[PDB]
RNA sequence: GGUGCUGGAAGGUUAAGAGGAGCGCUUAGCGUAAGCGAAGGUGCGAAUUGAAGCCCCAGUAAACGGCGGCCGUAAACGGUC
């Protein structure tokens, strides 16, 4: 629950999988749930499901 | 943003024209010496007023015109001028 920069609010969804080496930390705006940023970027060519 | 066009004087810059302070030049006369000098005439004219325009403020790009660089990351996103 992270009020944002501008002074309102909006809740934010942190996502921590761990699998191995598959391991990811992405964070989403909780309402549309598009990424925000991810610990790891990917391609859509490399691991081409799931592209953060 | 700059330049054109349109609109706006809050504030400065404002010309000619009004306005006349004051300062020189002459001398009727006061003066032992060198100077002071009223009334006129004749030049310089300071303050104060005195519009558009300029500085300024907004809009306007089928107006004039312009639409960038470095480093990463996989067009797109992040850091900086």
């Amino acid at each position: 629950k992270s009020r944002n920069e501008i002074g309102d609010e909006t809740v934010r969804k942190l996502y921590v999988e761990i699998m191995g080496r598959h391991s990811n930390i992405i964070l989403t705006d909780a309402a549309e749930n598009v990424i925000i940023d991810g610990l790891k970027h990917l391609s859509p060519s490399m691991n081409s499901y799931r592209t953060v």
